[PDB]
């Protein structure tokens, strides 16, 4: 008179959730690595802007053996508020990925004993 | 002859998949900062880029009393288009940031409620 | 004896689950958009570094009828990497979607199986 049949889609349909939920997690080191190359791209476009600061003016003496060579600063570098800031960033998501695989990791030892038990009922 | 004890490894699983769940909402919310903060950072660089315009010739003029300024515009400032399309993009998530609380605190009563009715067949 | 009013409220709290999995999804996508917004307005950006190459020295010849135009790079374009990198990475998010979709739409089904199941017992 138990609902093994039930049990059975109740317990297959938490493990479908299960791989949906280890799916989002991959889905979102792929969104990170998106962020993470802008990134990259911007500390080209820095180095860029200080070249733009050397050119000042080309040929502006004529008559004078001598070039005027203004490089004032163009892209603010950030030097502690950035990297300080970041590295906790990336270190609050290394604590919450090792938490998740704990857990991912016991509810896939549980699954296989929920399933387990299940067989023993009428194995 | 009730599988409590399947129960509650089921009721537990359960638990275990809402903690992830939960636990992926925080992921997201640091996911966003790294986003916000580039944003902060490209205000930043649009002003700089503006500073570049200023720059045009130094000393391009010996025996004159006059120097040349051409600010031509650089960076091109969103006045429209992003800020209304950028506060709808954030007004959607507020929503449904609203509405994952709202499950997960229903999730968070009913899976009390659950324990509790288990406790009730054999207390 | 069946403990079916326990086994409503789980099936009832695996749905609502399966709701937060997929509202995170709609939320994922929202996220995606913002970080695709700002590779957007980085192609704009590109452009009038370039345009700030053009601007070299202005009037620096007032005895000459020439002018100096030095158009160096200023912004690095990205021809391969990014390109055949960043599809790579758009069509593993593709993949991912097609596969949550796919677990989802089981997830529906079964959990209305699941719950007709639960009718059956006592309709």
């Amino acid at each position: 008179a138990q609902s093994r049949t039930l049990l059975a889609g109740i317990v297959q349909q938490q493990q479908q959730l299960l791989d949906v939920v280890k799916r989002q997690q991959e889905l979102l080191r792929l969104t990170v690595w998106g962020t993470k190359n802008l990134q990259t791209r911007v500390t080209a476009i820095e180095k860029y802007l200080k070249d733009q600061a050397q050119l000042n003016a080309w040929g502006a003496a004529f008559r004078q053996v001598a070039h005027t060579t203004v490089p004032w600063p163009n892209a603010s570098l950030t030097p502690k508020w950035n990297n300080e800031t970041w590295q906790e960033w990336e270190r609050k998501v290394d604590f919450l990925e090792e938490n998740i695989t704990a857990l991912l990791e016991e509810a896939q030892i549980q699954q296989e004993k929920n399933m387990y038990e299940l067989q023993k009922l009428n194995s």
